[PDB]
């Protein structure tokens, strides 16, 4: 019973999510089930995480061949899997100067590292968003743009400036000589889809390299193909100093990446860095499996195809409280006339659809590369009476 | 070939942990086959991570049932594995009062939502000591007490205080009414399995009680029974503040764990602190598979009987070079009269042993807790060849 589930969370977890309003047994595809025995059209993938959905057969064929052949080793020993993926990523990124990889567990990890290489360039100030969102340890804290979860742990690691997300001209007053890196996400997702005007991010690419400053793009939300391109930056045709990747990119098993291009790739040197499981081959198999099937389905540009499909049939529904659709592929905000996402989120709940109030007034959605584009009609001919019910 | 993938892993990777020497290919249980066919007797386990060994069959079998029952989901749902899991290590613990728990993806991770909770006392100094090594991410390497990894990322977070391991005046002297936390390591591993004297730990219980500060003991590497106790510190019969965990606790599943007791369980509330894989039900699964293989083959019992019968193997050959063995259980230093410990791992290599110079004069084993004893036997009776070659 989801009752007698919840009380036992709440006997025994750590309070920092508060609890959980359903508890889920099994899910397959973009369904999930809770233990009641409901079933729930999945739009938010655990925060973008499942892009294949659950029970992904080549996940789990590449996670079984691995786990019978070699198991984790440390980086003390070199790996197939690893190497093998390290080099897939790099071909998507496509850069022309060579590029090279890390590996860890999670976003925050990922920036963690690249907060490491913004240290290696001898500078220490360091620019990112207000609102933006790049982890929760004490080094991805500082870059976060959220004042409310940053007080309470301060004084974080120093000395980061957060500007207006968008701003050209506050980016460029921030940005000088001293400046080791500027933190951006192509999309604030967290935030609630929060999309930058047209030219902002080839902006902010000049403005780092006039400066001296390497751009870092956070990718761990965005990437894995979820905007139409493999990183949303591509839409953009920049080319950033360092990405990171976590989310999407092991299909649900825990792992991120930081990649550095050019001379920020040869900072990090023997013994300056390093994560136990980082790169490990079962995580690793795993996120070459979501490669494969990204490529071979055509998930990329089907995204793409589905996002412009269900950003104009959200829009033509007409309803007084939604003000936009903002956004890109299988990433989208919608944004309310009023606060009710909130109230929205249990509605939809009720409806058999999970969706996420990113801000008081944005439902994030974040669905499985694999929906159906039936499931999304029906989430788009519900959605009247979910705001309805909302308010 | 050993050469063609090392060429690849110097075309790709980032160069932090410099170039393995050693490609593998496949593991099971305690014995590893690198590209080239070359078999291994692993004696340090990945660094302390392969608990049950590769290929372990209630781990695949545990990590296969629940990837084709549900995936990751985040902490916006309740799911059943953690929740046990979280369980299952609150009754290993034995705290007297209620314990909560957070989980994460590393040690590193651990660390930190462990740093986070000290920032909750509202206190901001720290204690830990020299040599200590709590992780790479920017909070705990401010508390990892290795200057060379640690001045090039500076400033780092604020604001520690390392003092002698297993100096109780020295801890005494450092922690007063402003210190929020001392970290320690009930044996110090990544520094050379650094046993602290009888009664220190149960000194610094003491110390920190009476000034109001946490005690954390990060069991990243020596918890999962590898001393003959689940936690090491239960050896001491110390209850500390807060434990962290990683390494073994996923049998090679990225997972980690902070457990706190008493009051510190309730510091973090709402919206303070999150992982987005944290917790997440496959590798939740693989821990609560390792518990089971624990406890049903009396292996936490059976890493104290093998730690005493290697010990006393490597005691009783005495060789010049063996200055005195050291550890617990199956964490196990090798000391030795000259600083030849880097060359001993290149001559084990040789023999099909895989160890760890953990320090110029130090050889760490952290054997599989399956690990057979003719395994170790026979790398007892090659060590009097190995070191001679090593010299």
């Amino acid at each position: 019973t989801t009752a007698t589930m919840r009380q036992r969370w709440q006997a025994v977890m750590m309070n920092n999510y508060g609890t959980p309003p359903i508890a889920l047994a099994s899910g397959d595809g973009a369904v999930v089930t809770d233990v009641d025995g409901r079933t729930y059209i999945d739009l938010l993938g655990g925060i973008a995480v499942n892009v294949l959905g659950h029970r992904h057969p080549a996940v789990i064929e590449a996670v079984t061949r691995q786990m019978s052949t070699l198991g984790h080793t440390s980086n003390l020993y070199a790996t197939e899997p690893g190497i093998a993926l390290a080099e897939e990523l790099v071909a998507l990124l496509g850069a022309d100067q060579r590029t090279r990889v890390f590996f860890c567990n999670s976003g925050a990890e990922a920036n963690e590292a690249a907060f490491k290489l913004s240290r290696l360039t001898g500078r220490t100030k360091l620019v990112a968003a207000h609102d933006a969102f790049h982890g929760r340890t004490m080094g991805s804290l500082a870059l976060t743009g959220q004042p409310a979860k940053q007080t309470p742990f301060a004084p974080l690691p120093g000395d980061v400036t957060h500007v207006g997300y968008g701003d050209v001209d506050a980016l460029a007053a921030a940005v000088d000589d001293h400046t080791a890196a500027v933190f951006l996400e192509p999309i604030m997702g967290e935030s609630g889809v929060v999309v930058p005007p047209a030219g902002y991010l080839a902006a902010a690419r000049d403005i780092t390299a006039r400066r001296g400053a390497l751009l870092v793009l956070d990718e761990v939300q965005t990437g894995m193909g979820r905007t139409g391109a493999f990183f949303a930056h591509q839409h953009d045709g920049i080319t950033p100093d360092v990405v990171t990747l976590a989310k999407g990119l092991g299909g649900g098993l825990p792992i991120g990446a930081c990649l550095a291009v050019g001379p920020a790739a040869e900072l990090l040197t023997p013994g300056l860095h390093g994560s136990t499981f980082g790169g490990n081959p079962v995580c690793a198999a795993a996120a070459l499996a979501v490669l494969r099937v990204l490529a071979s389905d055509g998930l990329v540009r089907r995204a793409e195809v589905l996002g412009k499909s269900l950003r104009h049939g959200i829009e033509a529904l007409g309803h007084p409280l939604i003000d936009h659709v903002r956004g890109r592929g299988l990433l989208l905000g919608i944004a309310l006339t009023a606060p009710h996402a909130k109230d929205a989120e249990a509605t939809a709940r009720d409806a058999g659809y999970l969706v996420n109030a990113a801000a008081p007034d944005v439902i994030r959605l974040a669905p499985p590369l694999i929906i159906a584009e039936a499931q999304l009609d029906g989430f788009v001919a519900a959605l009247p009476a979910i705001l309805d019910r909302a308010v």
